[PDB]
């Protein structure tokens, strides 16, 4: 057995490149936006059929590993080519995003989803949705928080939404500007190995997902090769989770043995794309000063960091009981099964 220890790295050619950048701009022509309703019922027909094939290869082969040689993590360098002036400075917030602008990255994004295949999705615990596309930019009001809006500190390994039961299958982090060098940090169930001890007590459904209250296992799946559901800084470091004196152990033996683990080698550039299946790979990100970075001891001022999330679900049938009735892609799930009571 070869343990995974890091991602997939692909270095993408120029003349991948420039098929993906043509292929965004005739969708943008054809379709108008990446949510039109006519685009996302033919979405896997756009992703076999634009992408770069190596592309589609790639992602075809991922979306059904899940062996013990998959990182579970996939680091697309250089797929797109961002003119920095173009894109002009960083909103203050993820509010003040220009998704006019974002419109050919959205579709870009959304291919790549379509050849897992998966289907791009939005959830109401996330911005009330806030489209397929979201802004990650650090808030200066929120820069000490544990969230994507989130800079001055370390922003734990996490998958993505722990506590809903329909959480995506898989994630796109595309980096438009990452001028302060900061760390992307990846954390694989895969690169533990073989089944132990540690990992086996987390097969119980004896664990708080914060979002009493329900409880769910942190490792499920098959008992060999399993999926993870976990959340360092809701589940562990947080005086609030409610955890139980056998569940806490249990998360804190697992904290110590993935904490090692634990991968910070990769820094992306503008342009790159880190594609995650959030079953088998958590992520984060180290602490940064939003707009500068630090040099043979001197401070370099900067742009301000921006990165575009995407979320996708393999199946639309699963998660028609948390869905809107005129939506099936907006899901409207709350906590561990329970939906948003909103009207
Ligand atoms: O800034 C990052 O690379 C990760 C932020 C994050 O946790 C997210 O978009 O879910
Ligand atoms: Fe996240």
């Amino acid at each position: 057995l070869e343990i995974p220890t890091s991602p997939l790295i692909i270095k993408i050619t120029q003349q991948e490149r420039n098929i993906l950048s043509n292929v965004g701009n005739l969708l943008v022509k054809a379709f108008g936006n990446y949510e039109n309703p006519d685009y996302i019922a033919s979405l896997h027909l756009h992703a076999f059929q634009l992408l770069p094939e190596r592309i589609t290869r790639i992602l075809s082969q991922f979306g059904s590993d899940f062996s013990a040689e998959q990182y579970g993590a996939i680091v697309f360098q250089g797929l797109i080519e961002v003119d920095q002036d173009d894109l002009g400075p960083t909103p203050p917030n993820w509010q003040g995003a220009d998704y006019g602008k974002l419109n050919k990255y959205g579709f870009i994004c959304s291919l790549l989803h379509g050849a897992v295949p998966s289907k791009p999705v939005q959830y109401y615990a996330q911005r009330k949705g806030g489209g397929l596309l979201h802004a990650v930019i650090p808030d200066e009001k929120m820069a000490a928080t544990q969230t994507g809006s989130g800079s001055k500190t370390d922003l734990f390994v996490h998958t993505e939404d722990a506590f809903l039961s329909n959480q995506a299958d898989f994630l796109s982090f595309l980096y438009l500007r990452n001028e302060e060098r900061v760390p992307s940090t990846l954390y694989s169930i895969r690169s533990h190995g073989k089944m132990n001890p540690v990992m086996k007590k987390l097969f119980e459904p004896i664990y708080q997902c914060p979002k009493s209250g329900p409880t769910a296992s942190v490792l499920y799946g098959n008992r060999e090769l399993p999926f993870i559901r976990f959340d360092a800084a809701e589940q562990i470091f947080n005086e609030n989770a409610g955890q139980t004196s056998e569940a806490l152990g249990n998360l804190m033996d697992f904290w110590d043995e993935a904490k090692t683990l634990i991968n910070s080698d990769y820094i992306p550039n503008s342009g790159d794309l880190i594609f995650v299946n959030n079953h088998l790979c958590a992520h984060g990100r180290s602490a940064f000063i939003a707009g500068q970075r630090i040099e043979n001891g001197e401070i370099i001022k900067c742009e301000r960091r921006q990165m575009l999330r995407m979320m996708s679900k393999t199946s639309l049938i699963h998660i028609r009981s948390v869905t809107r009735t005129d939506d099936p892609y907006f899901i409207m799930e709350e906590h561990l099964g329970k939906i948003f009571d909103l009207d």
